[PDB]
């Protein structure tokens, strides 16, 4: 574990973290994607070996000794508010268990389904709360990946609130 446990928001590309372990923003089918998944492909093209899980779930393929947690958050153009919102609490609960089994000090994780999948919605808040429920009881070192300058603020105030 870490000896002080933290969460940390970093606006950077998800693929030049400073992690022990990354997670895929990944699609169900393990394919290059577009977004966090295609910068993670370009990264860790090894790691999409056998990749394809089912949505709400984290399936992880090592890249080397580098493990590559691919997490498949739903796509709320295709899911109900309800439905989806179940399932991006349980891939995110896939990623606690994975990070704890993994046994990493820290690891990257981009926000799931805020992107292309976000059904056309603003879910920073919905999707971080997620994150939040299921890391909160892991002692890995937490840092989240983004790219809006908004959001890196917004994620940052929601992070030093709870401290
Ligand atoms: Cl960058
Ligand atoms: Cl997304
Ligand atoms: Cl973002």
């Amino acid at each position: 574990g870490a000896m002080a446990p933290s969460y940390r928001v970093k606006r950077m590309d998800i693929a030049k973290n400073d992690e022990e372990c990354v997670v895929n923003a990944a699609n169900p089918r393990g394919l290059p994607g577009d977004g966090v998944c295609k910068a993670v492909y370009k990264k860790w093209p090894e790691s999409f070996k056998n990749s394809a899980t089912p949505v709400g779930t984290a399936k992880t393929v090592m890249c080397g000794t580098y493990p590559v947690i691919h997490a498949v958050g739903p796509n709320f153009s295709n899911y109900t508010e309800s439905e989806g919102d179940r399932e991006l609490a349980a891939a995110y609960r896939e990623v606690a268990k994975e990070v704890t089994r993994l046994g990493v000090n820290s690891v990257a994780i981009p926000l799931l389904s805020t992107g292309v999948y976000s059904g056309g919605k603003d879910r920073l808040t919905q999707s971080l709360n997620h994150l939040f429920t299921a890391m909160d009881s892991t002692d890995a070192d937490v840092v989240i990946y983004c790219r809006d300058k908004e959001w890196e603020k917004k994620i940052s105030e929601a992070i030093q609130m709870r401290t």
